[PDB]
């Protein structure tokens, strides 16, 4: 179709995909939350939601099949028990680390078809069409 | 972050939530599907996935719950009973005239933010990063 969203969701299906065929435990969603706990330690769960693109729904039962899982660990205000912290676990630093250039990889068949300048032009243009 | 695939996502989410919000029975998927048989009445369930970026199974439910409200209609091969014909319904016709103008309407909140030009030259990057 020449519909920019319906080729949209072909390409991000396709990556989805070629994701889940690589990584069939580590979701695209699972695997951004992991990177945002990395470079940022004890982050909250409430902030967890703008840096992984989710809803706090989502992210509560992503959160919870994670700790279930030994990746993550997670701690409460003393005075608002509602608010979490997030940790990545041992366990859920190594599976990271491995994780990191398979998705690199799976990002790289796609990207790759695309020059250095194109990729940063796309960029430039989904940038755009969201701010 | 500066990853290309997750703003990726970030952008299809933002248009899939204002989707949500403006044709809350109506998803991304089975609009697709409605448009494509509209343009072939009478296609085959099969090459409805392409048509509508799916999986055999997750079509299989999506036109189920279509029959179920009358949207759509379905007849089979009598050679093989597995094979299914897809039309739309005077109902359908309506619900997928109405949610056109929609649709067009959610796409110009992000698509309204490039030049002609930019939204092409994003359809070529999309197109190019897929074959």
């Amino acid at each position: 179709r020449n519909k920019a969203f319906h080729q949209l969701r072909q390409l991000f299906q396709q990556h989805t995909a070629r994701w889940q065929h690589e990584l069939p435990d580590l979701t695209k969603p699972q695997y951004a939350v992991m990177r945002a706990i990395a470079d940022k330690p004890g982050i909250e769960q409430v902030a967890l939601i703008e840096a992984a693109v989710s809803t706090k729904a989502t992210l509560a039962e992503m959160l919870a099949r994670m700790e279930n899982r030994g990746l993550v660990r997670r701690e409460h205000d003393a005075a608002d028990k509602r608010r979490r912290f997030v940790w990545l676990t041992a366990e859920g630093e190594k599976v990271l680390a491995a994780a990191i250039p398979i998705g690199d990889s799976v990002d790289e068949e796609f990207l790759g078809r695309l020059s250095a300048e194109e990729q940063e032009l796309f960029m430039q243009l989904v940038r755009k069409m969201m701010n």
